[PDB]
């Protein structure tokens, strides 16, 4: 997580154990319930946008919920890119955890960027429940 202890912003490893329960979480109860939206919000709140992307990766099987969502996150990175404002703040590369480093993502712009990130993630999992309600 990116992480402001009182010494300035500063990048800390997520660790292992955090690592397992969100395995574990979408494990037991998906990608897209109320729990793991809940879980996601949560556990998202201080990630780096790389950091979102490492565990929307680490999520085991649920390939279908995996490819619509990031179906969902390709369509909202194109309606970024296309928005008419030069210069645009960031690039939905650096959004979705593709491009930027250690630097980018404890800067403020990096830091506002994986927010963005955090409640395309989230929407598009209330989307996905949506479509199976």
């Amino acid at each position: 997580p990116v992480v402001n202890r009182g010494q300035g912003w500063a990048y800390e490893p997520m660790s292992t154990r955090t690592v397992a329960a969100w395995i574990r979480q979408t494990g037991e109860k998906g990608l897209t319930s109320p729990e793991t939206i809940t879980y996601w919000g949560l556990i998202s709140q201080d990630l780096s946008s790389r950091e979102q992307v490492q565990l929307l990766e680490v999520v085991p099987g649920l390939q279908a919920d995996k490819d619509m969502l990031g179906a969902y996150l390709e369509e909202r990175a194109r309606e970024w890119d296309a928005q008419p404002q030069q210069p645009l703040p960031y690039t939905s590369a650096h959004i979705r955890g593709l491009t930027g480093d250690q630097a980018f993502a404890i800067s403020a712009q990096g830091r506002e960027a994986a927010q963005v990130f955090r409640a395309w993630i989230t929407q598009g999992l209330m989307n996905l429940a949506q479509l199976r309600a």
